[PDB]
């Protein structure tokens, strides 16, 4: 037929000891082209592109939106996924009435509340949330956003205490971009304060990585993952995979970076078809615009076999 045949990457690294092979995703994309059919087919667990978001969830204060991630929340179970969910805690796609906010104690219970409501809602159904996202300078100091700005450094461990009371069952991620060599001074920085922050008693379960590559970075997250492993999380995971090319070699190597690690859940994807994808003119997910599976899929199919 037009699809072709093909194994699931999901089922092939949870028969290797690991739990999900994820890709983002959202209604829009759900309702077109062939992603839901690939997704039901060869991905384990799906992750809200943007409908979880600080802008999408809560456009007013204490007004919250839950209509896209209910959709993909709901979609997930009726399909047998598992969800994550995110960012709970980011500068990046924050309304101005965040960011507006000066008070220390305001943000703090503005911040409690965003992550409480979110967690609440879907209590008990997803995998895992990443609590804050894209704290670290390049340098490996704190952002000046808004958070570390009017509440100071305290704001990550107030954020997770409180995501832990909202769904004791969740995994509480942190998650960075530009974490994958070793080389790099983010990298040790997180690390360190991961161990840090976990000694004062701050419930982080996981680091996540962001792991947007280009051609031949893929042999650096053979040690910067194992790096990321030693701050001592119960977990790790290679997040928002994509690699400017998709070359088998750079996608094998990371696959093979996460089973190297024991802490390291799985992997996902940042979407599916290579026209979807932010980076859609470096080509650099698993299936092409066709909808078929690129040499990189059958690469990562074969190693895990
Ligand atoms: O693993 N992901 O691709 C992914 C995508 C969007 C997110 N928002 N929060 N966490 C996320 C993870």
């Amino acid at each position: 037929g037009m699809a072709e045949a093909a194994q699931s990457v999901d089922q092939l690294i949870k028969a290797r000891g690991k739990v999900y092979f994820g890709v983002a995703t959202d209604q829009n994309r759900l309702t077109t082209g062939k992603n839901a059919a690939i997704i039901q087919a060869d991905f384990g667990m799906v992750w809200p592109e943007n409908s979880m978001q600080w802008d999408a969830t809560e456009p007013s204060q204490g007004n919250f939106n839950f209509a896209g991630a209910d959709y993909l929340v709901n979609w997930a179970q009726q399909n047998g996924k598992l969800i994550g969910g995110g960012m709970l805690v980011w500068h990046s796609q924050l309304p101005s009435w965040v960011s507006s906010i000066t008070d220390k104690n305001t943000l703090t219970n503005v911040m409690k509340n965003h992550i409480t409501t979110l967690m609440t809602r879907y209590k008990g159904k997803i995998r895992a949330w990443d609590v804050v996202g894209e704290a670290f300078n390049e340098d490996g100091s704190l952002r000046q956003t808004v958070f570390l700005n009017v509440i100071g450094e305290d704001y990550i461990p107030i954020a997770f205490q409180t995501a832990r009371a909202a769904d004791p069952n969740a995994k509480l991620y942190i998650m960075d971009y530009n974490l994958d060599s070793a080389s790099y001074p983010k990298t040790q920085a997180i690390v360190n304060r991961v161990k840090q922050w976990r000694a004062a008693g701050v419930p982080i379960d996981g680091i996540g990585s962001q792991t947007h590559l280009s051609a031949g970075q893929g042999a650096g997250v053979l040690q910067a993952l194992p790096l990321l492993a030693s701050a001592g999380t119960p977990e790790v995971s290679i997040l928002m995979l994509d690699v400017a090319g998709a070359s088998p070699t750079d996608y094998v190597n990371v696959v093979n970076a996460c089973l190297n690690v024991q802490s390291c859940v799985g992997i996902t994807v940042f979407g599916v078809a290579d026209p979807d994808s932010w980076r859609a003119s470096t080509t650099p997910l698993l299936f092409d615009g066709n909808f078929n599976p690129k040499p990189a899929y059958n690469a990562i199919v074969q190693d895990l076999q």
